[PDB]
């Protein structure tokens, strides 16, 4: 059995549905403090920082395996950092040390080019790097790294992670992200209003579409636990741009389109962060790979977007 | 007034009369889960992890500072891994969110060579590096310095950190980490006696001299703070040395003594470590400087343990 805590999230929408395609449905439980349509696939509500909640979910359902998505992300984390260390950092710790206690055979955790900051080289970096982060976020998820790291040497605890870029999506809403502008910006382009793009016009940030980011998840998830050495922290990329690159290449596709830029407190979460990542000990180490580039992935939004709309 | 955390410990036993020294002690609190003499210095009972005790301290003696050193090192940490956390990572979050909601000028925080891991180049590693740690209490300590230097960019919190070797001293007996072994040594030297060495012969580690130590800490707490660039992490170091360097060393004053090796989870720890530090920044930012070296450090370590073992009386 696998548990997913919060899947109401970006990647928990569709990763839910994913895991039930490829594990059967009877094999995976959803759960978030808030709900959405799983599609039949089973529901819980659980508080990550309640540890006690955890233990519960983990012995009553048998649980195997945890994909842990619920955090606070970096925008909202700037926002009110004392939630974001109560559920990233607290609501880790209880994970870890509940799945340590019980039978848990993995934990997949989703990191983030969050844990880099200014002094974190910006371009081609690698895994192994300078980890500096400057927000509440960024600390969380490196400290997430490093535990799951401990859990795995101390415990013998098999905790995976992943560090993934900006993600691009179409299934759930963006929810005002550092990085969502690279999502908004579609819902605008397919309406032809102009967008008021909150990161600078030339702020390059790796990003990658969502069908890729399921399915480095689960190879990562997938790989045989002898054949990791990095484990923890695999920089993973599809490609990198910027607001007006982007903006660009929408408009070939939609002429009309028009954008204006007023940046804030985003951006500078943004400036701090490297622009592409090198993602080598990923593919080496378990094979992730890229289906969709920056054409496929700019098509498929808008044909997704505008149908539904 | 100047608050201290966790100062029954190597370092709180030393600093706390050192800053009354320096500051008055009237204007140092002692403050300890565990009471030890201080020599007429205030104490008070405080654990960190409880976050009401901590705001209750602060607002009875309108604290201006507090020198964070409550915590479990790297040997303890790794026996109880859970404990390091909960003192360590939430004791730290109490402290600073503490003094932000309080109106305390300035946190100094010790951090640790335990913040580095296998990856972190071995020699002369500089401030700005890689920091993969491998113990609980690693993990913990860069938590702490990303955690102090987002108060500071954050909220404005002046929050500062150093990151220390192993520390040598005499007047306080250290128990609960990795680096213990150059003080024990010097007890069995003196004595004469075979002494049982839990890490390697070659186990090169950074260290530093207590009276340096302090001097460092202090230092930093008064630091100008248009200098202070890198703000948290700096490392300090006076010297490098193997055991059996060190061991040789003292050998050269006491001849009839010797040791063997027989290693244990504490090496594991140490091989983890670097070897030596590149101490530029703190010397360039606040002008760390060092008075203790190898040789003055051994020799003033004999002759303190010699007195404090009775092999030369008071007098
Ligand atoms: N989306 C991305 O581009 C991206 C990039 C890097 C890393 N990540 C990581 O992936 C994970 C999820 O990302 P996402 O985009 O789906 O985020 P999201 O904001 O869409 O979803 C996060 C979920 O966490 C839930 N949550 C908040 N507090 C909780 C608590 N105490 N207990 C249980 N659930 C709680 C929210 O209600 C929400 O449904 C996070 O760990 C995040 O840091 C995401
Ligand atoms: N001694 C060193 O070589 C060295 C090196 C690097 C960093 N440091 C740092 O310096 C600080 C203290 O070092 P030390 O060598 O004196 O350690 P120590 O082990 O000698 O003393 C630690 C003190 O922490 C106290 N303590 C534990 N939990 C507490 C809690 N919940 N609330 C209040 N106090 C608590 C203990 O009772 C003890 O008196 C730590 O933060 C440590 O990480 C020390
Ligand atoms: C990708 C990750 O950094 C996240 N989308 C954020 O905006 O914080
Ligand atoms: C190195 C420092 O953190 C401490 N002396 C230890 O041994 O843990």
């Amino acid at each position: 059995m696998i548990l997913v805590t919060g899947s109401s999230g970006q990647i928990g929408t569709e990763l839910v549905p994913y895991l039930a395609e490829k594990y059967g449905k009877k094999n995976v439980i959803a759960s978030d403090i808030v709900q959405r349509d799983t599609g039949g696939i089973k529901f819980i509500t659980l508080d990550v920082s309640n540890r006690d909640e955890i233990d519960r979910a983990v012995e009553k359902y048998s649980i195997d395996a945890i994909f842990h998505l619920a955090g606070i992300l970096s925008a909202k984390g700037e926002k009110d950092p004392a939630l974001a260390y109560k559920v990233n950092m607290n609501g880790t710790y209880n994970i870890l040390e509940a799945a340590k206690q019980h039978r848990v055979e993995k934990v997949v955790i989703p990191s983030t080019i969050g844990v880099f900051g200014p002094e974190t080289p910006k371009n081609k970096v690698p895994s192994i790097t300078i980890t500096r982060p400057r927000t509440m976020f960024g600390v969380t998820k490196i400290a997430a790294e490093l535990l799951g790291q401990y859990y795995y040497e101390k415990f013998g605890l098999d905790v995976r992670s992943l560090r993934y870029p900006g993600i691009i999506s179409y299934k759930a809403e963006p929810t005002a992200g550092t990085t969502d502008y690279a999502v908004e910006i579609f819902y605008y382009a397919v309406k032809r209003e102009k967008y008021k793009c909150y990161l600078a016009p030339n702020r390059a940030l790796p990003m990658m579409y969502m069908p890729d980011a399921l399915k480095a998840l689960v190879d990562l998830y997938e790989a045989d636990r002898d054949k990791l050495v990095l484990r923890n922290g695999y920089n993973v990329t599809a490609y990198t741009f910027t607001p007006s690159e982007l903006y660009s290449k929408i408009k070939e596709r939609i002429p009309e389109f028009e954008i204006e830029y007023k940046e804030d407190f985003r951006d500078k979460i943004a400036a701090t962060w490297p622009e592409s990542l090198d993602s080598s000990e990923a593919s080496n180490e378990w094979g992730f790979s890229i289906e969709y580039d920056l054409d496929r992935t700019i098509d498929d939004m808008i044909d997704h977007i505008s149908e539904k709309l």
